[PDB]
């Protein structure tokens, strides 16, 4: 389904730091 969205959304709040 459309569980395929948050597994990256929740990465732009750390990774955003790592870049």
């Amino acid at each position: 389904k459309w569980a395929s969205l948050w597994n990256w959304f929740n990465i732009t709040n750390w990774l955003w730091y790592i870049k």
